[PDB]
């Protein structure tokens, strides 16, 4: 393949479309082998290509062709020969006062880049060496660095702050110059310190140096110290916070090691046993979407001491009043009643049983409906299989969510017209509870159903808006949940709120048909509905301060549910796709049922279409109420017209003409004159609700719980009593956060108390409050940004808003502990239809803790959210300074495990404590108290961006510095810092080459990278490994089965092809290791295959 130029076809510096560099001799023949061009040697393979990073003997010359494609003599040493002493006049002075904990700021003995130490003397005001006081600490990085590049970067950085030599240093620069320039930098530092009377400025500029960034040869900002930033913590992205560590044991860090057979990750309901078990049958799915590492620092709920602490916590919540306000004689009225188990799919399912046991023990919930229905818990179980795990395995100790209902309501009603399912879908088979002919009790699986929630169908709508406005910063919805700038939310919200006010056909972001959905939800049989604050009030702004467009319609339904909704049910959808849901009224379970005395004035009927151009065209819609409703007058509760939805609240508000009367089969019959298609803010399609005329004020459709003893597996039973319950989720993420000096009546828990009667009027029986735990403000996630401190991101699980130490009121987002106790008392003081108090639900959040105050050394592996090793070589059981230890002066320390001694002694709890837990196969363990959270109680954590090499360590010895131990497994301090002889560099010897780190220690059994960039290895004897003629270049070095290619000068080549003296070719990856049974892509798009042997294919 000759090479011709455009102007003329000459060959005598030729290129190719791939980049391959041919050079043809005079007259057009390509050359191969070793060639000399302009006094440089260049290697051309047998294909003709000029090649870079290629090593081999050619004509009895070992030549390494570098990135240039230019030969270097492998025999000649490529390192600087000579040592350099690290002892100077000042090292006697800068040496540590003492070589122990008292003179070094440290992490479990280990050191980090932000370690400060106490020298024996201070250069006071840069002019006189004085003995250092106790407080005369200086940053380690002022006098010591882990290698020359960091020292160099440090020198230039300090100089750029006016504290230095205005000239440029690099790892190329000499060891002795860097040391002398450091001293000049030290004078300037110390003069600044005398002037300011402070080192905060210095701490600030050392901290900011570490994370500093740099322009490079390419011209883009890199990290100046990659090993000390998140940049170095690379692995899988599949975790909400872009990475995750698993804590693992290691002899270097004895106190962070967990016991044997703890840290059982992924014990989700489906996989509690250790293996998936589909509990689901023919129509239903048995999938599990769970995973152990969700957010923040992951509590290990497979540890039995932790499990007991989870119990302890539930007891504390259920007795929060009596515990926190003993002097108060009404303390017993300020206790939580129920729990919401949170992130069920992200914790050991053993907790679901721990909790079920507790309520059987404390409140005897197992004996009947009356007791069971007095404490209604709910699971946050998203996975399809959990519904059936809950039933078969877990009794029904907590209520499962009906997600088939939620998704159907969303797909058939809320979507835009393009995306929307048919109303027929409501009669389908995959639905959890068949309602076409629901005519029994105690058959359905007990469940709560809802449409939206603080998280579900809210925070993701907001995040989509942020992402669509700033794709460059946040390109997905999951990544937008990490947005922290209050400006970004305000902006998104003015859009969100504006969209909600728009007609349905122009609703670009927010849900359609919300009242229509709520009409079906609130009139459905066999479920406990949950209402989201944000469907009555706006998701943002002040608590209960602004109504949505749906408030009238939804509140109308909510009160109407109280009066009319009872009895059997039937759903239909006529030829026109118009849904008709009917409740027959109490005492009547079918359309052919004559009923009781209660039936006549009860039993609602609902009409829903989802088609904005519904044109009946001589067809009729029919509401078959019962034969128990024949010849009966009916009147509307809700109706849609072009202005919106009308809500009639009494018989007398209805104009007489709108009344209409059933025929003899109890059928209502609607014309095209009545039902048509619409497009408003609140309805695309039609909506109507009809109630029977003549109901009384006394009338209440609900039913009292049975006292009869239940000998069943399930705690709850889907019947009339249970359908009489309703849950109201009483909060939003984006409620405005009462500012520091907010007046007392902004706080949501005060507002709650005021409006207590309103919730009772709506039929609320279980008030689901927000989590009450004081929030982090670190913005590591949505829940923890300061403009939404919702309480799912906390450090102290026992602190629900206590006053400060000085006795100043110091609230949470929602109010003080006082204000909470009162909120509970107000709700408790309200009494529902059966005379009993409105329940108050605690958010039980066992999964994680955010934002802990103290560091601890731990061993880590880089993984994804499921726990799967991301297989980063440099993050395999390494040591990390993790923020993972609680203060030990927090409320955890007071109340942690406090009641376990008390609870064991109780006879009623014997079952609970004696119970063998499924995943642990051991019982719960209440004999240890948890007053300080430590790393040993955590499965792992999200990546904290400290850096891999944040924990300091000597490259030559390859051990970690440790100031608290003298054990050999750690390196002792740098010889310079303890005023001993210390030299650094490569030193050639009659036997071979040794190397001493900047710390003064000998390289033994390690790889070492030169300042020039070449790697070298040092054997057990402390000598460089180097191939000889007797021993070829292809070599194992460390009993690892890993072959490297080491030239005669000791250079261990990387990202490079190497040769046998025989003629075979091998490729050595980024880590210098030989490649085997694989294809290699070249920069110029050439492909090479390497066999299992490691040889290149041909
Ligand atoms: O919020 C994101 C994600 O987490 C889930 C897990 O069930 O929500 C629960 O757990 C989170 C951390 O505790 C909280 O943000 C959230 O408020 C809580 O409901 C999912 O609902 C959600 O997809
Ligand atoms: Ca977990």
């Amino acid at each position: 393949a000759k090479g011709f130029d455009e102007q003329g076809n000459q060959i005598k510096i030729a290129t190719d479309l791939s980049g391959n560099v041919y050079y043809f001799d005079a007259s057009g023949k390509m050359l191969t082998g070793v060639q000399n061009i302009d006094g440089k040697k260049y290697y051309f393979d047998e294909q003709g290509h000029r090649r870079r990073n290629y090593a081999g003997v050619f004509n009895n010359e070992f030549i390494y062709f570098g990135l240039d494609g230019v030969g270097q003599s492998a025999i000649e040493y490529q390192f600087e020969k000579g040592l350099t002493s690290q002892n100077s006049v000042a090292t006697s002075h800068n040496a540590a006062k003492s070589y122990d904990t008292k003179s070094f700021t440290n992490v479990d003995g280990f050191l980090t880049a932000n370690s400060w130490y106490r020298p024996t003397d201070i250069l006071r005001n840069g002019t006189k060496w004085e003995p250092s006081t106790e407080t005369d600490f200086r940053p380690l990085l002022m006098t010591w660095w882990p290698d020359k590049e960091v020292q160099a970067n440090y020198l230039n950085y300090m100089s750029a702050l006016g504290l230095g030599d205005q000239k440029i240093y690099t790892g190329a620069s000499s060891q002795l110059d860097l040391n002398n320039a450091a001293l000049i930098v030290q004078e300037a530092i110390e003069k600044k310190i005398s002037l300011e009377k402070s080192t905060k400025w210095l701490d600030d500029s050392i901290k900011s140096f570490i994370k500093s960034k740099r322009k490079d040869i390419q011209g883009n900002l890199v990290d100046t110290n990659p090993g000390w930033t998140i940049d170095s913590e690379t692995g899988s992205t599949n975790h909400l916070q872009n990475g995750a560590f698993i804590f693992t044991n290691s002899p270097l860090v004895p106190e962070a090691n967990a016991a044997e057979g703890n840290r059982l990750i992924n014990r989700t309901p489906s996989q509690q046993t250790g293996n998936h078990i589909s509990y689901a049958s023919q129509p239903y799915s048995g999938d599990d979407w769970g995973y152990e590492l969700l957010l923040g620092n992951d509590v290990d709920n497979s540890n039995p001491i932790v499990q007991a602490e989870q119990l302890n916590w539930i007891h504390y919540l259920m007795n929060f009043g009596t515990i926190t306000a003993p002097q108060d004689p009404d303390a017993h009225l300020a206790n939580f009643d129920s729990i919401r188990i949170d992130a069920v799919d992200n914790v050991d399912a053993d907790l679901l049983q721990i909790a079920g046991d507790y309520f059987k023990a404390a409140y005897q919930v197992g004996e009947n409906d009356k007791n069971a229905n007095q404490h209604i818990h709910i699971l946050q179980d998203w996975s399809p299989n959990d519904v059936w795990y809950n039933q078969q395995v877990n009794g029904n100790s907590q209520l499962t969510m009906d997600a088939t209902m939620q998704n159907q309501l969303l797909a058939s009603l809320t979507r835009p017209i393009t995306s929307r399912d048919s109303m027929k879908s409501f009669t389908k088979d995959a639905l959890l509870v068949h309602r076409t002919a629901d005519n029994s009790y105690n058959q359905a699986v007990p469940n709560y159903s809802f449409i939206r929630a603080h998280d579900s169908e809210v925070q993701t709508i907001i995040a989509k808006i942020i992402s669509d406005k700033h794709p460059d910063l946040y390109p997905t919805v999951d990544k937008a949940l990490l947005a922290k700038d209050s400006a970004l939310y305000d902006e998104a919200f003015t859009e969100y709120n504006a969209d909600m006010q728009k007609i349905s056909s122009q609703k670009q972001y927010t849900h359609n048909n919300m009242p229509s959905a709520y009409a079906i939800l609130l009139t459905n049989k066999d479920t406990v509905p949950r209402v989201y604050y944000g469907d009555l009030f706006t998701d943002n702004g002040e608590y209960m301060a602004n109504k949505t467009p749906y408030y009238d319609a939804i509140t109308s339904l909510l009160t109407a549910r109280t009066k009319f909704v009872s009895g059997g049910q039937s759903l239909s959808v006529d030829k026109n796709d118009v849904l008709t849901s009917v409740r027959y009224g109490k005492g009547a379970l079918s359309a052919t049922d004559n009923g009781s005395s209660d039936t006549r004035n009860q039993g609602i009927g609902v009409i829903v279409s989802n088609n904005p151009n519904l044109d009946l065209n001589n067809d009729k819609v029919t509401l078959s109420m019962g034969i128990s409703h024949a010849h009966q007058a009916y009147r509307p509760l809700l109706l849609t017209n072009s202005q919106g939805i009308v809500a009639y609240a009494t018989d007398s508000e209805v104009p007489q003409n709108l009344y209409k009367t059933t025929n003899d089969k109890g059928e209502l019959t609607f014309d095209a004159s009545e039902i048509k298609g619409y497009d408003t803010v609140q309805t695309s399609g039609y909506l109507a609700v009809w109630v029977p005329v003549g109901a009384s004020d006394e009338q209440d459709a609900r039913t009292i719980a049975s006292t009869e003893k239940n000998n069943g597996n399930s705690v709850y039973h889907s019947n009339a009593a249970l359908d009489s319950q309703l849950i109201y989720e009483g909060f939003s993420n984006f409620q405005t956060v009462p500012s520091k000096n907010a007046s007392a009546d902004e706080y949501a828990n005060v507002i709650i108390a005021k409006h207590a009667a309103d919730f009772n009027k709506w039929g609320v029986t279980s008030f689901q409050m927000a989590p009450q735990y004081r929030s982090s403000t670190d913005g590591s996630f949505l829940d923890a940004v300061d403009t939404v401190q919702n309480g799912y991101a906390f450090t102290d699980r026992y602190d629900l808003g206590f006053n400060a130490a000085d006795g100043s009121k110091n609230p949470t987002k929602y109010g003080t502990d006082e204000d909470l106790r009162n909120a509970i008392k107000s709700l408790h003081a309200q009494k529902t239809y059966d005379g009993s108090s409105i329940q108050v639900m605690a958010d039980f959040v066992p999964d994680q803790l955010y934002n802990m105050p103290l560091e601890q050394a731990v061993s880590v592996i880089r993984t994804d959210k499921y726990g799967v090793n991301s297989e980063n070589p440099d993050i395999q059981n390494i040591i990390y300074a993790a923020n993972i230890k609680s203060s030990g002066t927090d409320y955890q320390s007071i109340y942690g495990g406090k009641y376990l001694a008390e609870l064991q002694k109780n006879p009623l709890f014997k079952s609970l404590f004696d119970r063998i837990q499924i995943s642990t196969k051991k019982t719960i363990d209440p004999n240890t108290r948890i007053t300080q959270w430590s790393a040993k109680y955590f499965n792992g954590s999200n990546i904290q961006g400290k850096g891999i090499n944040y924990v300091l360590k000597d490259w030559a010895s390859n051990k970690y510095f440790n100031v608290s131990s003298n054990d050999d497994m750690y390196s002792r301090l740098p010889k310079q810092l303890m005023n001993q002889e210390s030299n650094t560099g490569f030193i050639v010897d009659d036997i071979g080459v040794k190397y001493y780190s900047i710390s003064g220690y000998q390289a033994k059994n390690t790889f070492v990278e030169d300042g020039n960039g070449e790697w070298y290895y040092f054997d057990n004897d402390g000598y460089m490994v180097k191939s000889t003629e007797e021993s070829g270049p292809l070599r194992t070095v460390n009993a690892s089965s890993k072959k490297y290619y080491i030239l005669p000068n000791g250079v261990e080549i990387r990202n490079s092809f190497g040769q046998d003296i025989q003629g075979n070719t091998y490729y050595f990856d980024a880590r210098g290791e030989m490649v085997t049974s694989q294809y290699i892509s070249d920069d110029t798009q050439n492909i090479y295959y390497f066999n299992n042997d490691g040889t290149m294919a041909k």
